[PDB]
């Protein structure tokens, strides 16, 4: 399993969240955030969404949001992606990708 | 030195506190989140944990929240774990576990 | 490439802006948090700060946060260092380093 940070305009959370649903993605945590980069030190405000999903729907959910929150402007944002060592959902004590089902 | 990162109903947050005081953990950083999932895209209020910790006290603290947070009811929410590389107390200059340490 | 997360007391956040700049960082996600550790469960305000940096430069920050930050009064803060598997800029679809390129 991994970790995507997707930082973001706000305007394109909505999408974001269709993106990761059209993949079978069962959840997300989103955080308000401010950021600083090469769109004119500028603060602007973003969305940070937080999501875990299965390692082989990664490489289609980076194409899929490159394909369709592309503006051609600066400032659109960033994906990163990060190991996870261990998941548990606290309602069963499941570990692994049991951790993540759609229940 | 492990990153855990605890999404959780705010009302539970008294009781992410004293899990980790009990385990002897140093301190925690919090933040407001709105997240997505399996409780009924509704977007519900959470609290999202970050704490740095030494690796023997994962596997009882992951224990520790699911059995006091644990409701039966979908939304309590999820666990993860990933690595640390390096770890600095910004007082200081402190690296590695000493960086955690309680002063 | 790694990810720094940066927790400091909020005053300070001017300075964490000034050192990246000063190494040629591209930018910066800032949010706003609470804190318990050892400054006298009391929460405190704080800013945490995420930045993702090419790996030769890390060091030379950490160095830099210690001697410019610390205050030797408790409460300065922490840096850690994480692992990075992929990053991808939205606007072109770059991968690696060049999705952190100053344009
Ligand atoms: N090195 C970085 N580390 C962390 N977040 C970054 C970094 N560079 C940019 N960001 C985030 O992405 C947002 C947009 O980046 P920006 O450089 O303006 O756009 P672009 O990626 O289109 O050149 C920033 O406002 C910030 O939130
Ligand atoms: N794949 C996911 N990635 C990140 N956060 C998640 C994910 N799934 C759920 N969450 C977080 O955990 C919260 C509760 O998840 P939910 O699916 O409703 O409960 P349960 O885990 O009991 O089935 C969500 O509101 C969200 O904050
Ligand atoms: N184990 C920890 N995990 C995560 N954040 C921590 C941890 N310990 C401290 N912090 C964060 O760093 C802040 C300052 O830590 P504190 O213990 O008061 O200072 P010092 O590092 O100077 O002893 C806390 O308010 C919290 O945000």
């Amino acid at each position: 399993m991994k970790k995507l940070e997707i930082t973001i305009r706000p305007e394109n959370l909505e999408e974001v969240k269709q993106i990761l649903s059209d993949r079978g993605v069962s959840g997300m945590t989103i955080l308000s955030a401010m950021g600083a980069g090469n769109q004119k030190i500028n603060l602007l405000p973003k969305i940070h969404v937080i999501t875990y999903v299965k390692d082989h729907l990664v490489g289609n959910i980076l194409i899929d949001i490159h394909e369709r929150l592309s503006t051609g402007e600066v400032g659109d944002g960033k994906v990163i992606v990060s190991p996870l060592e261990e998941v548990m959902r606290i309602r069963t004590g499941e570990r692994g990708e049991n951790a993540l089902s759609a229940w």
